[PDB]
């Protein structure tokens, strides 16, 4: 239950502030924005950024760590598809799928600890 989960959702509101971190260029922390962006949702199905994140964790969306992980990885693969490799969105997002996947693979470690 939810009551059992409150270590496992220290450890991710831990985790996610280590990824949220990550974000040196401060452009993964606020939804894209659609005011400025308005062909966004054409292109991507489920925007994700590392606040919606945060919402997400305490609304109790993520009861395991894959589907924390997931959307994680939405917030690179989606900056990666709607933009061109020749941007500072596209190398953003590959700056942060390599360091957020460290902070990730030792997440999970302590995550199997539980
Ligand atoms: C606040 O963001 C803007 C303000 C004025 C003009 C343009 C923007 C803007 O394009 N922001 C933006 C575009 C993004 C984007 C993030 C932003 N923002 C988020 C907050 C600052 C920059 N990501 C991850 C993308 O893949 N795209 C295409």
């Amino acid at each position: 239950m939810e009551m059992q989960l409150t270590p496992f959702l220290i450890l991710l509101r831990k985790t996610l502030e280590q990824l949220q971190e990550k974000d040196t260029g401060n452009i993964f922390s606020e939804p894209v924005p659609l005011s400025e962006v308005p062909d966004y949702l054409d292109h991507i199905k489920k925007p994700m950024d590392f606040f919606t994140m945060k919402q997400n964790l305490e609304a109790y969306r993520y009861l395991n760590f894959d589907d924390f992980e997931e959307d994680f990885n939405l917030i690179v693969s989606n900056c990666l598809k709607y933009n061109a490799k020749d941007t500072i969105f596209y190398r953003a997002a590959v700056r942060l799928r390599e360091q957020g996947g460290a902070v990730l693979r030792q997440a999970r470690r302590q995550a199997e600890k539980m």
